[PDB]
């Protein structure tokens, strides 16, 4: 009676989830929805139990009363004896990436350029960079700052969707799931790499995992790191090896959320599922790896080492930290105490 219904966002997640479901002997089964917001609503209703969320999505979910359960944890430096599940999480570095060739474009000349964003309301792709730009300009006209963008989840006929490409057929332009060619970390970095946009708002790790052979994927196999630079907030440009000193912010790790009344069942099952299909897991790479999806980042980021227990049974505000929570409150002025649903 601890069976968990995962929420898959879009059909490729759904496909991975079904393979997970089948491989788990139905300890995990799958609900599917078209956007993250719809998946949150399913969980609210009790029609799904859980999914992994970006930080901006944890905020929306948390005002609706959902709670973080386990955090994604990637490759670590200090405290590396301590086992992944126990090891605290550090956050990731939100960066703004450009082409080297595009000379002279800096954090200080982004007005009227072309922008690539993971999705609207995501941490590295939107909350951080738009939060900065509104604050930098005293202006809530964030939809008027770039000339065109791919910002999945924005109005498809607005300039915020003009660069979005939609699916293999050109359908679903600007939908916030992986059918949108330029959706997500890997999508927004693609948007930049094919020179559709002038800047992509992603995290530090995306640049590395999609260059210098780390990706075999079609558009990525020939990408070279030296061809990109990070935009720092002092107006300078740096190599993508300097993310530590040229980032826009540090982001709270993506975390599994659930209904509070289900949080404990979800926690146990996921710990158990990870021992079966995570990094060194009994059945990965043999039958199934929870943490791989050929760089599509389906249901978990592909760089995820393990899902880690959280210290202090945190609220969602505590999980996100009080800096990030205000920044998001401030930004949402352009648009306090209400669940959105
Ligand atoms: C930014 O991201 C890259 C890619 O994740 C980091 O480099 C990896 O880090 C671990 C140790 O932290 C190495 O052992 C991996 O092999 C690296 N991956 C690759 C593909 O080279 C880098 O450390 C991160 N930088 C900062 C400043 O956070
Ligand atoms: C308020 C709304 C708008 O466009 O006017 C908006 C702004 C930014 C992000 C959004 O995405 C969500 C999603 C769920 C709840 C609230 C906002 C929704
Ligand atoms: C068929 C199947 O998956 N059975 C599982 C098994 O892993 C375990 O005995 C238990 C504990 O979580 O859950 C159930
Ligand atoms: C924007 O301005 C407010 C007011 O100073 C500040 O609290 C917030 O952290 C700023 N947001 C970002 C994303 O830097
Ligand atoms: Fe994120
Ligand atoms: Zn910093
Ligand atoms: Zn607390």
């Amino acid at each position: 009676y601890t069976r968990v219904v995962w929420c898959a966002v879009g059909p490729e997640e759904q496909k991975k989830c079904q393979q997970w479901s089948q491989q788990s002997g139905q300890n995990v089964t799958c609900a599917t929805a078209s956007t993250t917001d719809d998946c949150i609503v399913l969980v609210l209703k009790g029609e799904a139990d859980a999914l992994n969320l970006d930080g901006g999505y944890i905020y929306t979910a948390g005002k609706c009363g959902l709670v973080p359960v386990l955090a994604e944890n990637r490759k670590s430096s200090k405290h590396s004896s301590l086992d992944c599940v126990l090891r605290p999480t550090e956050g990731y570095l939100a960066v703004a990436v450009v082409k080297k060739a595009n000379e002279g474009l800096t954090w200080n000349s982004l007005k009227d350029k072309k922008s690539c964003h993971t999705a609207v309301d995501r941490t590295a792709g939107w909350n951080i960079p738009m939060g900065l730009i509104v604050n930098q300009t005293g202006s809530c006209a964030f939809d008027e700052f770039f000339s065109q963008s791919c910002a999945p989840g924005a109005d498809p006929k607005s300039r915020l969707c003009a660069l979005c490409a939609g699916d293999d057929q050109g359908l679903d332009k600007c939908v916030p799931n992986s059918k949108e060619k330029y959706y997500g970390y890997t999508g927004a970095f693609r948007c930049l790499a094919e020179d559709v946009g002038d800047v992509a708002f992603v995290k530090n790790d995306t640049v590395w995992e999609n260059t210098n052979g780390e990706s075999t994927a079609d558009w990525a196999k020939n990408l070279k790191r030296e061809d990109f630079r990070l935009l720092c907030l002092d107006g300078t440009r740096k190599p993508v090896t300097e993310a530590q000193s040229c980032h826009l912010a540090v982001a709270p790790n993506h975390a599994v959320v659930s209904r509070s009344d289900r949080a404990a069942h979800v926690e146990q099952v996921l710990l158990h599922q990870q021992a079966l299909f995570g990094k060194n897991g009994k059945n990965c790479p043999d039958k199934f790896c929870l943490f791989k999806s050929e760089t599509k980042n389906l249901l978990f980021n592909d760089n995820t080492e393990c899902l880690a227990k959280l210290g202090g049974r945190p609220t969602y505000e505590e999980y996100l930290g009080t800096e990030y929570v205000t920044a998001i409150a401030n930004l949402k002025k352009c648009s306090l105490e209400a669940c959105a649903f």
